RNA sequence: AUGGGCC
RNA sequence: GGCCC
């Protein structure tokens, strides 16, 4: 979005820290073209004269205006999804009690009990433990009186920079291109929740093309799903976009939550102001506190469920200012947050969709290679989902999610410490679509250090959860 | 080190 | 706890 106000005050807030991820055995083995994000201003690895600061704030640079006429068109495509969302949901979208939204629901799980609080707790010690009962599901009297404002839509709040620990490629640590999480207060989560919740488990349950969205899906029983439907069309695109969490701009983002979170769908009034917050936020970073309009916060309750939807609005928006007679059937699309597989029957012309989407904020770019523009023709096995691409078993005949060796092999380079065993077994569970033969290739560093579970155990594991009868008809 | 999923 | 967003 775009920066107005940077201000300095006297209370600094604690956010550089040291990387607790450790390399582990398989690093001197592998020796990826990744490493930990850039969490310190004096990091050695570091290029010469990079400001840590200036980078991560640098994705801020504007908040796009949008004319009275494009602004029309936006709410009529809103509007349409909003249509076609609540028709498969269905319209049962009061307020969650508070037992519901700490606790969770079929289809929403519980709030994380320990985890960043948010301000202004963090300045006052008070964990979320401290704030909330987790187990019965109560507040205690700060988040009492923090509903209440919300309520009479009073309540004011600052977003905390949290800075991203993470494996990244090198190119972009050296950079300094540090992710960052925007770490809301619990009490604005919890009235998220209190507000959308059940619209969220619903989204969850019903993830798919039909909606447009991923959100909720299980990759290992899902691409097979996913993979049969794109393969039907006769045109795929894999649609890369720049900051798409920071350059929703206010126009887009107070339509959408007009539109979408409605009364007349069962929600609550309260529904569509809580989004609205989101709008215009205060940052506070170390020293600084830096107030920005437009741009979605990553801490934020159903971030991903907002950034879906306006990807699925985003591309009929841009559709329609392009062709005449666009409507939900002229393609099909999934997305999680700014990841997204489009396709279509018609040869539509992503390229000259470029300036369309600028209206909006956003650049897009082909991910099929940084190559010559956007082409025709390319299927859903040339296409990437979630870091996963589509690939056919031979053994079963289902697609399978396959990830790069390269990024599974960074992945196996860092843990934190105490956690290497278990995380081996995770991994375990994304290495198997790999083939028998690069699995081995990716745990042998561990081997005779830790347990690595069987090739064939995981492997007959996934046949049951893709299809059960698939793994019974192999004793027929 | 986080929202939200999934193991 | 890990992974993806
Ligand atoms: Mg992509």
């Amino acid at each position: 979005g775009l920066i107005v106000d940077t201000r300095d005050v006297e209370e600094r807030v604690h956010v550089m820290r040291k990387t607790k991820l450790a390399p582990t055995v398989a690093h001197g083995v592998f020796n990826p073209e990744f490493g930990p994000a850039a969490l310190s201003n004096k990091d050695p690895r570091l290029n010469e004269g990079v400001v840590l600061d200036e980078v991560i704030f640098s994705k801020h640079k504007s908040d796009t205006k949008m004319s009275a006429e494009d602004k029309a068109l936006f709410r009529r495509c809103a509007a349409d999804y909003a249509s076609r969302l609540h028709s498969v949901l269905g319209t049962a979208n009061a307020p969650l009690s508070i037992y519901e939204a700490i606790k969770g629901v079929d289809g929403l799980d519980a709030m994380e009990p320990d985890t960043a609080p948010g301000l202004p707790w963090a300045l006052q010690g008070k964990r979320r433990g401290a704030l909330i009962d987790f187990e019965n599901g109560t507040v205690g009297p700060e988040v009492e009186a923090a509903l209440k404002l919300m309520e009479k839509r009073e309540y004011k709040f600052a977003c905390q920079t949290f800075l991203k620990d993470e494996i990244r490629p090198m190119e972009k640590v050296r950079a300094g291109k540090t992710r960052i999480v925007d770490v809301l207060p619990v009490e604005h989560i919890l009235y998220t929740r209190m507000m959308i919740g059940r619209f969220c488990a619903q989204m969850h349950s019903n993830n798919g093309p039909q909606i447009g969205s991923a959100v909720g899906c299980n990759p290992d029983v899902d691409w097979q799903r996913f993979g049969t439907h794109f393969a039907q069309y006769r045109n795929v695109w894999d649609v890369d976009y720049s900051a798409f969490d920071a350059n929703h701009c206010s126009d887009a983002m107070n339509i959408m939550f007009e539109e979408v979170f409605r009364t007349e769908f069962g929600f609550h009034p309260n529904a569509e102001w809580i989004l609205k917050t989101l709008v215009n936020t205060e940052h506070a970073y170390e020293n600084k506190r830096i107030t920005v309009e437009g741009g979605m916060p990553s801490g934020c309750s159903a971030t991903s469920i907002i950034n879906t939807i306006l990807n699925n609005i985003y591309v009929l928006y841009a559709l329609r200012r392009h062709y005449e007679g666009v409507e939900l059937d002229t393609y099909t699309m999934i997305s999680y947050g700014d990841d997204i597989v489009v396709a279509s029957d018609y040869d539509l012309d992503f390229e000259a969709l470029k300036p369309h989407f600028k209206s909006l904020g956003q650049t897009i770019t082909p991910a099929d290679k940084s190559d010559k523009g956007f082409v025709l023709g390319h299927s859903i096995t040339d296409v990437t989902f979630l870091k996963r691409h589509f690939h056919m078993d031979y053994g079963t005949g289902f697609y399978k999610p396959v990830m790069a060796s390269k990024t599974l092999e960074a992945i196996l380079s860092f843990a934190r410490r105490g956690t290497i065993q278990e995380k081996l077994i995770s991994v375990a569970g994304l290495a198997v679509h790999s083939g028998p033969d690069e699995y081995r290739r990716l745990f042998e560093p561990f081997q005779g250090l830790f347990e690595i579970p069987s090739y064939r155990s995981l492997y007959l594991r996934w046949v049951n959860a893709v299809c059960g009868d698939a793994a019974a008809l192999e004793h027929h």
